[PDB]
């Protein structure tokens, strides 16, 4: 009836896709494996999110499997406790598809560990220095069920600015743009200043600094929008929220347009090809008000300048934990759809 | 020692008092906050959330604010009008800091000869220093204005850039500190519906006419930009998105801030620096040569660092004591 | 259903009006607020910052507030001062004081001027009745109470288990401290609250000590606890959910678990609803939206002997009292 | 002067540091970390979200780290090793090692630090077997001859014994329960995540307040021993980067006055435990006392009594820098022992 899915790593990403997967119905979750959480404490850690609330249903432990129902539904999934990815039986539990979201195992010959326990298709939940990178709704159709088997989500910045570049550039043609994202804080940062030995800023505690930060979510737009490669460049700050973050593209326009040009030619795509993923808004938003939010990335009109028709500044919300995790359980339905 | 009046004795206005005895280029004799009694304002000038405890000692005795840190004593006058005697005081400049009079000549009344708005104004004169300073005309400019913290931060970096490679065209962001213009909880802000969301909760969009106000100090309409709010008590940072005429290599970029930094307000760092680590720095602006990102020669993303209240409230003292002169 | 008008739409206010609608229980038909248009009154009920966007739909109509889930048509005025406000007209029979600045029953008693009759504010008051949900509220009298208070926030967390634990077990004296959330009074950045000098420093930044009369309040909602029990505060840098830490000396000594025996069962009886039970490991952002008045937390608490315990209690400063505001209005309207 | 080898440049490492330069009672010699090499440990300790820039020059200059006040300057020699068994105190001639990793609390895990040449450790927190010292309390009982592995206890310890002995002497503490409302540490997260010991602990600490259990009041029946049985207490942790409060609620034996109280804790703070126990009446918020030197200051104003004999007392203190400075001294006491 629906895609069967595992989950390796069971943290904000995991737990969320696990979330947005019950919401949906459009995969079915039988298997989890990390071996930092035992079967009781996955229950205490879907149940409460300091974040995103009380999950809006039940959620127990029986017979060593974890019980997930929102009513409609019920989920009976499969615990593992594997540090190995290759010594988790996804093959036995029946998961075809595995969401890869350990945040350690990013690159195809790690990823691949998966196969070896049965698995057919493998999602990283991240950037991957080899593997294949999709957005729904840009490139995902791109996708070849023959050769890729060992596939990426990209990240939530990337998904955030690539509907919205791909609509600016078809539109009116980005000759060249430059993007920041203020973006909230994450799992990998330190409650106060601790070691951070590859990136010595994200070693500062999150809750006192505004953080710059390198990340290729710019650059990784020209590679699920080819036409715009070397085009695009960004970095990040992080900075003290818990969740939502959005991005500042600055670019340049080959087609001048005003401002009211640029609003249609998005609403056009949220209200057509790109529903679900693109949303526009002209209201008063701060980052709350995106808490939850299921889209890739929202438009905020009212926030947006532009110096003359040619030079713009757009603005873009995006729930980076559960708008990204919605992405990924529909790329899977993509996948297995084809 | 030029002798000043202070309205308004919040973030800028105490802030400033703590830069004018650190500098010692001025005198302050008077301040005025109906808001405020004087054993209120020791307190609020001796603790300090963001900048630590006063250096030095402070106190009431003889109905007037007794300032020292050993080097020099100030005597500072102090009343509550919301009419304020200046002249009799000797404060000759007034720092208009209430925010609320950006309205400000009613100081001259009192006695004063120069006033200094803490704040851009609709209609005063905007100078910002180590950009404009030397164009002002003591004949005709006796009620002023010293801008924004995000101006004098974005103007001597624009200023050496422009100098140096050219900018056809620019558009900036400001990432910026919570102010007392904020809400802690989601509140009334009848004008601008975003700034009364919960400040702690939220990144917050915002407006801000710094690019468009450096036009004031030749890029006169090639800049313009916003700023997003978000949860630190102080220090913010400028994010630059720029056109060059000239071609230039980060390397080129870099040489000539560095070059510029160690001459002629703005610093130069190549350290793995964040927000905190500009907490009481005095510069207007701190270029953040590692942070900068350029696409090619000619579109580049520049960062520079500010110290929002430490900054600007030095600034109020500086603009003071060059016009003294 | 009871008509009800509202006067002040602040944290409080405005939740009265969310807890209103998911309870239809009472009916509200009027608003008013000098700060706030109908327009931006839409925006402040639509998106909220601490409790997500409203479950429902709401827009302006003819200078009326259109909110629906069944449909509550709501009048909006923008009077500063309280005698201006046609309650009568409008039908507003209860009118919910949230404004923070009547405070006292003479100030108060301006709404009574404008037709309304009986009057809920939404705070301690220094000379007007109080009154806690499941605690004393039955001593209300509708022939001369025409003008109460429904006590703080903190009050209707300590004095339903300060209840509980004195008819068990015997209070002989306690000290509270509550560990609170940033509120509307507070400052973002260091700055003047010239009454209560902590007070006015940044709330991002700081742990601030601060004076509560809620433990007293207690005593004057359970007479027999007079003068044996007081408080003080924290104001930490979190934006909603408060917690009460109660130690206390008890006249019959207890174990922990007849302790937690005597809680949950009435949580799952008399106080259903008003004083709940929990054994999980939780933290304060589980209790974001949470209706009761008071979460006990079992795993918490901890005993130096028998005789001498500290008790913790969970509560959502906002949401918990905004919706024992609207359990009032319907228990005295029961009246 | 005494030299010291640090074991784990973390914040109490690094603000051990910090004080002992600023103090010059101690000369460090040597530091292991094994997640923090050379050039890191400089930024590290250069550069401080709380505590600010560091006052002084810091370098890397021939694998040897270099510490400068103007006036003094300590020459460090840096290690990377993961088992403090390989570490080479006695070749560094580091005599006294602060134990600051966290994770070699007990007394056999801190002998570790023997092998390699060290006559002293102090393990900077609690241990459940090695003898605990609080300066102004019980330091004076340091026995020379036997106590080779020692605990400065934890910071809230620091904070509570120091008030706990003064109103005890005074007034008689019959029992006690305490709160101490906790900046965040290290040990917590930034968003929910995997604490798998203790469940709210992993909770993300910039949007919670978190309940958590401490051995804190209990131990200072150790360090108080009539004291014994008399105090427990547990912990909320908040989000805030440094500076905690203790919130301790006791009966007395001798009814008092809050006025008589504040005279007993004033009379202490300028008396035998001036710099240990500070008194004040002001209108304090946390941050005003970061960087703070002293292990407890007494919050006069913020105190509130019930009646004569059942009041509630607030102490703040810089977790940490308080107790990282009370490390050295205790490094500068048992030297001169
Ligand atoms: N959090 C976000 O905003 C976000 C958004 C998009 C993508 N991502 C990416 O998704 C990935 C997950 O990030 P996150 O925020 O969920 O991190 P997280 O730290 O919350 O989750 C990591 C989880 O993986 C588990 N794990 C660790 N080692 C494991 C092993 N050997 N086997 C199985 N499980 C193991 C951990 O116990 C933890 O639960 C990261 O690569 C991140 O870059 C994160
Ligand atoms: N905070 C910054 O980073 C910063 C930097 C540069 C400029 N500014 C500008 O400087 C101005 C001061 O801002 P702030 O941060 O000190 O705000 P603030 O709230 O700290 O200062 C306001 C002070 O003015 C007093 N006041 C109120 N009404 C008054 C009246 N009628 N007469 C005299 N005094 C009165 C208040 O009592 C209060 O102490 C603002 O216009 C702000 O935009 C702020
Ligand atoms: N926030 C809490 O956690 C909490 C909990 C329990 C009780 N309370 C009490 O309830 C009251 C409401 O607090 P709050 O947090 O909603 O404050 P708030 O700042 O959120 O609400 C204040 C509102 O009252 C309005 N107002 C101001 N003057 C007015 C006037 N003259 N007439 C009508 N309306 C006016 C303002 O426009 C503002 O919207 C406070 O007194 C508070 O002590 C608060
Ligand atoms: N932070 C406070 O407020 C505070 C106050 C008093 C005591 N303490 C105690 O001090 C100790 C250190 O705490 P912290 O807050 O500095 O934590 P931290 O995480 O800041 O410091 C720990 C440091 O030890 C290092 N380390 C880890 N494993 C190691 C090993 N095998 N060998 C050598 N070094 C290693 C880490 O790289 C890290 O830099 C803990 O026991 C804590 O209980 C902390």
């Amino acid at each position: 009836s629906k895609p069967k899915v595992g989950i390796n790593g069971f943290g904000r990403i995991g737990r969320l896709v696990l979330r947005a997967a019950v919401e949906k119905d459009t995969v079915d979750v039988v298997a989890v494996n990390d071996p930092f959480i035992n079967i009781d404490y996955m229950v205490y850690m879907f149940k409460y999110d300091s974040t995103h609330g009380r999950f809006k249903g039940s959620v127990s432990a029986e017979g060593g499997k974890l019980i997930v129902t929102n009513g409609k539904t019920t989920h009976h999934i499969s615990v593992h406790n594997s540090k190995d990815p290759a010594e988790i039986p996804w093959g036995v539990d029946g998961a075809e598809y595995v969401v890869e979201s350990t945040g350690v195992f990013t690159t195809t010959d790690k990823a691949s560990a998966h196969l070896k326990g049965g698995a057919k298709k493998v999602i990283i939940s991240a950037p991957s220095a080899d593997a294949p990178m999709f957005v729904m709704g840009v490139n995902n159709d791109t996708y070849d069920k023959a050769n890729n088997h060992i596939i990426s989500n990209a990240s939530c910045t990337t998904n955030c600015l690539a509907p919205l570049a791909k609509v600016i550039h078809d539109k009116f043609g980005i000759i060249e743009g430059l993007m920041t994202t203020v973006h909230a804080t994450t799992a990998t940062q330190k409650t106060v200043d601790g070691p951070s030995g590859k990136l010595w800023r994200d070693g500062r505690g999150a809750g006192q600094n505004i953080i710059p930060a390198s990340t290729g979510a710019a650059k990784a737009v020209g590679k699920v929008i080819p036409d715009l490669n070397g085009k695009l460049t960004g970095m990040a700050f992080r900075v003290p929220t818990p969740d939502v973050s959005v991005v500042d593209l600055t670019c340049r326009l080959q087609k001048g347009a005003t401002m009211d040009e640029i609003k249609a030619a998005v609403k056009e795509a949220a209200n057509g090809p790109m529903k679900g993923i693109l949303e526009y808004t002209e209201d008063q938003v701060v980052s709350t008000d995106f808490t939850g939010d299921t889209h890739s990335s929202i438009f905020d009109a009212l926030a947006c300048i532009s110096l003359n028709p040619n030079f713009v500044k757009l603005i873009a919300w995006y729930d980076n934990e559960y708008g990204y995790s919605n992405r990924v359980v529909d790329l899977i339905s993509y996948i297995a759809s084809r």
